[PDB]
């Protein structure tokens, strides 16, 4: 099977309570306190608005969810309940109903996103490793706390570019960690999606953020993003295996008994495993150090299961300079 590196038994350590989403009682507040100024977007599941607390002024982000089972947001509540105080995890504020309808919403501190589009391409080395080791606080806190956000990509990483401030949001498809649970692996976004997925290994982990962030972190030093670009499910694996390379993903398979979906046999072709380098040029080559290619290397990974953990990445020396900004 597979098991997380890290924070495989935080769940199980932990009062049933802490996991068990289904059981959680959300205290609704009520949405009548918040004033939707503009819709920020929409999900599957929910829209968002920047909103304003009209009791306190507070500009937050109220994500109205849709009409999902309750466990999917009792789910998103308790992990964002669990992730409170969490660094660089978006804060809920509250969660509210409209005290009618009594429709479900997420009321999150809000964050003035710089849009990442034009975000990554302008990002220096630093802000990338800035960024990343920020994106990385939140995901190691919250693989820590036994989650995985599992939507990892740039729409859910707000950064501020102006405070320099990133807060990992839309908590909506994370789950609970549970060694050897199998997870569905309709999770992430596609361009972020981890192999594991990508081959319906369901027997994931918080390992597959760090796929995820490993694209991110691609994307921004190579600013090609979405790094992996599949036009698919299945091209999304054919667009790594163009990279890591066929005989590797063989390998993972093999490691983990995953046979591959059949369709896959026309369309993965043969491809060699690709040095990072190769996605090095002139417009990037300032963002990409040896240890930005280690450390994706390292995040890009087939295996799961050895792809650095958020706090392995934390501690590569790609952020030094950050650790080093941060403490001087
Ligand atoms: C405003 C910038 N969009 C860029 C994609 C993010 C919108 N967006 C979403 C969420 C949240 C936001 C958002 C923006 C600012 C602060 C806090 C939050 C959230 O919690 C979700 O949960 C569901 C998906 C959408
Ligand atoms: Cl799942």
């Amino acid at each position: 099977g597979s098991r997380a590196r890290v924070y495989a038994e935080v769940n199980s350590l932990r009062s049933r309570e802490y996991w068990d989403y289904e059981a959680h009682v959300p205290s609704w507040g009520n949405q009548d306190d918040y004033q939707l100024v503009r819709k920020l977007g929409r999900g599957k599941y929910s829209e968002v608005f920047e909103a304003i607390n009209i009791t306190n002024n507070e500009r937050v982000v109220v994500k109205i969810l849709k009409p999902v089972k309750k466990k999917k947001i009792k789910r998103e509540v308790k992990i964002l309940e669990n992730l409170r105080g969490g660094t660089n995890i978006i804060k809920l504020i509250d969660t509210v109903k409209d005290p009618v309808s009594k429709t479900p919403a997420l009321v999150f501190e809000y964050i003035n996103n710089t849009d990442f589009k034009q975000l990554y391409q302008i990002l220096t080395d630093f802000d990338i490793r800035f960024y990343m080791y920020e994106l990385l606080k939140a995901l190691d806190y919250c693989h820590s706390k036994g989650i995985m956000h599992r939507d990892v990509k740039p729409h859910n990483v707000m950064i501020d570019h102006q405070q320099k401030k990133l807060r990992l949001i839309d908590w909506g498809l994370a789950e609970f960690y549970h060694p050897a649970q199998e997870y569905n692996v309709r999770v992430a976004s596609r361009y972020f999606k981890g192999p594991e997925l990508l081959v319906d290994y369901q027997m994931y982990d918080y390992s597959l953020d760090m796929w995820s962030l490993g694209c991110m972190l691609a994307s921004m030093i190579f600013r090609r993003e979405p790094f992996f670009h599949g036009q698919d499910n299945y091209d999304q694996l054919v667009r790594i295996a163009k990279v890591l390379g066929t005989e590797e993903l063989y390998g993972y398979l093999k490691k983990y008994h995953i046979d591959l979906d059949p369709h896959f046999n026309d369309i993965l072709g043969q491809h060699s495993r690709k040095r990072w380098e190769n996605f090095i040029h002139s417009e990037n080559r300032h963002l990409v150090s040896p240890e930005a290619l280690d450390l994706l290397d390292k995040l890009l990974r087939y295996d799961h299961q050895q792809r650095l953990t958020a706090k392995e990445a934390m501690e590569h020396p790609y952020f030094y300079p950050v650790v080093k900004e941060q403490s001087q």
